[PDB]
């Protein structure tokens, strides 16, 4: 699993989803 927005790889999908939420921000 990897954050498509950057390329940061994660082992767990749940962690990646949390990381995706951070990209769903404006600032
Ligand atoms: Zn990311």
């Amino acid at each position: 699993y990897s954050c498509n927005v950057c390329g940061k790889a994660f082992v767990l999908s749940r962690h990646l989803n949390r990381h995706l939420r951070v990209h769903r921000r404006a600032t």
